[PDB]
């Protein structure tokens, strides 16, 4: 009921994203064997929810009455997003509370395993009386190996609030532009393989090819696992050397049935055709497409929402026109594809239901199981920060384009 200075000792370090510090359960209790614990980080770049917010999300009056975080987080899963994608893959966790000193534990028997980058940037917010408790779906429901893909975004806009020097952001996919401005910041070595236009697109072949490049460039976008422990990828991660290739590949014998050096090759072609059986990259981006705007439409909504005399616009008459309801809706709308966007996907194998992937060249069949983690609220403040950075993602890729 409340997680003590002694219990900091039974789950060790998984990884973390931007919002959240991920713990496994390594200890004996039945009420925590195959879980996972999801801790929020104190941000030093930065009570629930902001008046603003509270106004967003009005429609939703257990979410704007959430008496902390973590609630919030839980109900967003559950009464928003659960709705959209089904409960069959998503999980929305439950609340349980911690000790401000079993925080402050964890938080310093962790510090050496985190990146040094993650460290200076946010530490566990020990002020929070509580965390969240998860399935831990690199266990399955024998041996189990577990992928994490981050997919990003898949589509490309289309909007007509597409400036004329920004035309770019039509043919490019964002993830590619960005890859430039983050290569030009030393915050990955090199740029990533990987085209999620591929993995989104519906074609087979174009499936395999994002897994092969997923696995090559694995970034922060590509995770492998087997029975919990991590054995391939990172943080982001730079390119796949032999040397990882080497251990990734022996890592995989006896799950594998293949020859020595063969195995890697089935396990994509094995992850290739789960995601793609599973149709369950469709769905995902019928909600990161609710973007319908594109952030260049989507901030002027923003600014009458909020109340302010647009920036944007200087001394279109369109989009200001429309009735506040609608206004609403659209950054409503704008904010739940963010975190279609930004979420990850988990897909679980284990030896052989109606799901199955078979492979051709050993004959053996895999069940496999798919699960939508990492689903963030994204707050409204951040509606400018996503033009400015869109606005610096797009004058970067122009002027690299600039020189011929
Ligand atoms: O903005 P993006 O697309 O770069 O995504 C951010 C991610 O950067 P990425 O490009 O995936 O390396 C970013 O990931 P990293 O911090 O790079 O691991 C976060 O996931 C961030 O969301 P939040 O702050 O955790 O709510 C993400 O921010 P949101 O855009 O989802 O607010
Ligand atoms: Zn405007």
């Amino acid at each position: 009921m409340i997680l003590e200075e002694k219990d900091a000792s039974d789950w060790i370090y998984r990884g973390e994203g931007g919002a959240n510090l991920v713990l496994a359960y390594a200890g004996s209790s039945p009420l925590f064997v195959g879980k996972v614990i999801r801790i929020q980080k104190a941000r030093r770049n930065d009570s629930v929810l902001t008046s603003d917010e509270q106004h967003l999300w009005r429609e939703n009056n257990e979410l704007i009455s959430s008496p902390n975080k973590e609630v919030l987080e839980q109900r967003y899963v559950q009464n928003v997003i659960i709705p959209l994608l089904g409960p069959k893959h998503v999980d929305a966790g439950v609340r349980v509370s911690v000790s401000k000193e079993f925080l402050e534990c964890v938080d310093k028997k962790v510090t050496k395993q985190r990146p040094l980058w993650r460290v200076n940037a946010a530490n566990v917010d020990t002020s929070h009386d509580s965390a969240l408790i998860l399935n831990d779906h690199s266990l399955f429901s024998g041996d189990c190996i577990s992928v994490e893909i981050k997919p990003k975004c898949g589509f490309l806009p289309t909007s007509r609030f597409i400036g004329k020097e920004n035309m770019l952001k039509t043919s490019v996919s964002r993830f590619k532009m960005h890859q430039l401005l983050k290569l030009e910041y030393i915050e990955i070595s090199e740029e990533s393989e990987y085209d999620p236009l591929d993995l989104f697109s519906g074609s087979k072949e174009r499936v395999l090819e994002a897994i092969k490049a997923l696995y090559s460039t694995p970034q922060n976008n590509f995770r492998v696992f087997l029975n919990g422990s991590l054995i391939l990828g990172g943080e982001s991660t730079g390119r796949t050397s032999p040397e990882i290739g080497y251990a990734f590949e022996d890592a995989l014998k006896g799950f594998i049935q293949s020859e020595d050096g063969h195995r890697t090759e089935c396990f994509l072609q094995l992850v290739s055709d789960a995601v793609y059986g599973s149709g369950v990259l469709d769905r995902l981006l019928e909600i990161q497409k609710l973007d319908k705007l594109d952030i260049e439409g989507a901030i002027h909504c923003y600014y009458d929402i909020i109340n302010q005399p647009c920036p944007i616009c200087k001394e279109e008459l369109s989009l200001h026109a429309l009735p506040l309801d609608e206004s609403l809706k659209i950054v409503k709308e704008y904010l739940i594809a963010a975190t279609a966007k930004d979420c990850s996907i988990m897909i679980s194998f284990q030896s052989r239901s109606g799901d199955y992937v078979s492979l051709k060249p050993t004959n053996q069949t895999f069940d496999y199981k798919v699960h939508f983690i990492d689903l963030s609220l994204k707050p409204l403040k951040r509606m400018e920060s996503y033009y400015k950075l869109d606005k610096k993602i797009i004058s970067f890729y122009n002027r690299k384009q600039k020189a011929e």
